């Protein structure tokens, strides 16, 4: 009956009531009603209320002159202008200065029973004498750096001391193969690599620094790779090139300046898949970015001082980036670096984790739930008194999730926050506030601070007013953490984001409005599948398979999935007949995990003798196909 039909019969759910009873401090907001005042400020004076929240959240050098200049059509919005200021302050030294021995990290081994905790005045100096090394290489200001770790504390290191100096951090998902690892390091022209000689993930050894030394063959601007000794296995080593990073950090102070930044100085690059072409270096500058990351982690996710949070994403991923590392750090409270897996050793894993640290907010993605929940509810007996806000990311936890997600494991505790945001938008834009906005099952709620979204008509372009509407989702006015360019190509930044409906942000996905305003997130409207919350281009794999001899034609789509969320399925044409056709899923599949890595396998490619891609997705010559689907 409704026109956003999947909110036909869905009420809202409040906070329980146990969640302000055993809530250790005060929360940030008295209710609704001091959401919507703050929220009217931020559309209506977004210069007055953004000045306000960042010098709240934010500790500059130099006071910034003003809020914000330029407009979306413009391409030029910069935040916080005039304004100096460096993120490894905000995130390390104004911390240790307050409270040396506070815990900063909780680092969580992939074996249980391992890891340890690092206190603000340690993570000082550990920042500070890593971002000594990188210095005394020749990395200065401006230059990216090259990141290719897997989850351990040292990627917080790195991350921050690259901040620490002005240098430009540019982390590459350690599930990536070597070829990709190599697009990304020659587009972002780093000259400084920082690795781990090997992996540990659910008890397996990841090779790391051999897929390094296989990338690093084809960029000759990398005069130096800096390898952590995560294993201790022999490793090839390059000499001249090669330095252990306890090796060369036990050379220097176990203190440094922090670099003096400009607002709008990039803080870091961050490749990710779009509709076309190959991925785009997405980058962040550094007082708004930090403004809004800071922002969601507090009024999202109820963030405090004495906090132990939680973020199950990797650092590869831009989750990992706003949430594991700056947002909680930038607060001051304490944030977990997860090694392993929530199957490694067992099932019971996050909890264990949760338990024994007493975290109080988890950020989790729904695969992992649906990949839990079918694991059994035996898994899940701990107490986990101290847990209060439960976070979801990158697709709709839909109902049976969801009952799963507030029962099972909050035990009707805790608050479910479903966070819509996407890499471009550096932060949450349409989330439930943690502890004050009520609820649906499926729904992302409210905008945040800031955020004013609109439903578009697909074809016109038109702004549908009102509620009960359905069409593409897009921003009205510019905030604080938006992406700032694609590296190398503003044209492009433009073209994707800026150019598709003159005066707006054109997020990629569609959306609806529902009677009481809360927006449900459709998904993407472009080439872009979203696989176990790995954001996948069909076009990067279309041109992975074509990299096959025998592959003529290929063409990939997404069809919906119970437990990855939406599967990758291939189809490709071959140019000469293969008389070992089972023979030749293996190289298909192989040629997909080494142009871009395992996590983007396809599940089956499909071989045919003969691009309407609209076909291929209801069906999973016309005829034919539909016979061989049939096998
Ligand atoms: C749920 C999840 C943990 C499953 O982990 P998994 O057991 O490795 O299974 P996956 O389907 O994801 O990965 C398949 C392949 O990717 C590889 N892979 C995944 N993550 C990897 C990593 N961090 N490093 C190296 N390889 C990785 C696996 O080893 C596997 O390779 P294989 O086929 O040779 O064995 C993982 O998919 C995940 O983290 N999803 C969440 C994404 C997200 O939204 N995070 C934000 C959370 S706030
Ligand atoms: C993490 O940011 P990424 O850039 O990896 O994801 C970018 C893409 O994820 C999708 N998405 C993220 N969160 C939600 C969410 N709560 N609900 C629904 N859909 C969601 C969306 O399609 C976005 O365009």
């Amino acid at each position: 009956l409704p026109v956003v039909v999947e909110a036909h019969q869905v009420d809202t759910f409040d906070v329980p009531g146990v969640f302000y009873e055993n809530h250790p401090h005060e929360p940030h907001l008295s209710g609704m009603n001091e959401y919507n005042q703050l929220y009217q400020q931020s559309i209506n004076d977004p210069d007055t209320f953004w000045a306000r929240m960042a010098r709240d959240l934010i500790t500059f050098e130099k006071d910034f002159d003003k809020t914000h200049i330029g407009t979306l059509e413009g391409g030029d919005n910069a935040w916080f202008v005039g304004g100096r200021l460096n993120a490894s302050f905000n995130c390390v030294d104004r911390h240790a200065m307050r409270d040396p021995n506070k815990v900063a990290i909780i680092y969580e081994a992939d074996e249980p029973g391992h890891g340890r905790s690092i206190t603000y005045a340690e993570l000082l100096k550990e920042v500070s004498r890593l971002a000594w090394v990188m210095k005394s290489q020749g990395v200065r200001k401006g230059d990216t750096v090259a990141i290719y770790l897997p989850m351990i504390p040292e990627a917080i290191f790195a991350l921050l001391a690259c901040a620490r100096i002005g240098a430009i951090h540019s982390v590459v998902f350690a599930g990536f193969s070597s070829d990709s690892l190599r697009d990304r390091t020659l587009d972002a022209r780093s000259k400084f690599i920082i690795t781990t000689d090997e992996g540990k993930r659910g008890g397996k050894v990841i090779g790391t620094k051999k897929i390094v030394d296989e990338a690093l063959k084809q960029c000759p601007d990398v005069t130096n790779c800096l390898v952590f000794k995560r294993t201790g296995a022999d490793v090839p080593w390059t000499k001249g090139r090669d330095l252990w990073w306890h090796e060369e950090v036990d050379k220097y102070p176990n203190y440094l300046p922090a670099e003096s930044m400009d607002s709008e100085d990039p803080l870091f690059l961050l490749y990710t898949s779009g509709s076309t072409g190959k991925p785009k270096g997405v980058m962040h500058t550094t007082a708004g970015y930090l403004v809004g990351a800071a922002a969601t982690g507090k009024y999202v996710f109820d963030i405090h001082p004495a906090d132990r949070f939680f973020c199950g994403g990797d650092v590869g991923w831009i989750t990992g980036h706003t949430y594991v590392v700056y947002a909680p750090l930038l607060l001051g409270c304490t944030t977990v670096v997860f090694e392993s897996t929530p199957a490694y050793p067992n099932f019971s894993r996050y909890w264990d984790v949760i338990e024994k640290h007493k975290v109080t907010q988890f950020y989790v993605a729904p695969t992992a739930l649906r990949l839990l929940k079918r694991a059994g509810d035996h898994h899940i007996n701990h107490e986990m008194k101290d847990l209060r806000i439960l976070g979801s990311v990158g697709e709709p936890i839909a109902a049976e999730v969801w009952k799963w997600y507030h029962e099972v494991v909050g035990k009707r505790q805790a608050h479910i926050v479903d966070t819509y945001w996407q890499t471009e938008t550096g932060s949450h834009v349409i989330t439930p506030l943690g502890g004050i906005t009520p609820t649906k099952p499926g729904s992302a709620s409210l905008p945040f601070f800031g955020i004013d979204p609109v439903i578009l008509d697909p074809v016109t372009g038109a702004e549908i007013p009102g509620n009960d509407v359905e069409g593409i989702l897009a921003f009205r006015k510019p905030w604080p953490s938006m992406a700032r360019t694609v590296w190398g190509d503003h044209k492009r930044y433009m073209d994707t984001y800026l150019n598709v409906y003159k005066g707006f942000y054109f997020t990629g996905d569609g959306a609806g409005r529902d009677h009481e305003g809360y927006y449900w997130i459709r998904g993407r409207v472009d080439d872009v599948v979203n696989v176990s919350g790995h954001r996948l281009s069909t076009a990067e794999i279309e041109a992975a398979l074509i990299e096959h001899h025998c592959v003529a034609e290929a063409a990939v789509v997404g069809v919906p999935d119970p437990l990855t969320g939406q599967a990758v399925h291939a189809f490709v044409a071959l140019k000469s007949g293969n008389d070992n056709r089972e023979q030749l899923q293996k190289e298909l599949i192989m040629q997909v995990r080494k142009s871009i890595g395992p996590f983007a396998a396809p599940k089956v490619v499909f071989v045919i003798d003969d691009i309407m891609r609209r076909i291929l997705r209801k069906i999973l010559i016309i005829d034919t196909f539909h016979e061989w689907k049939k096998a």
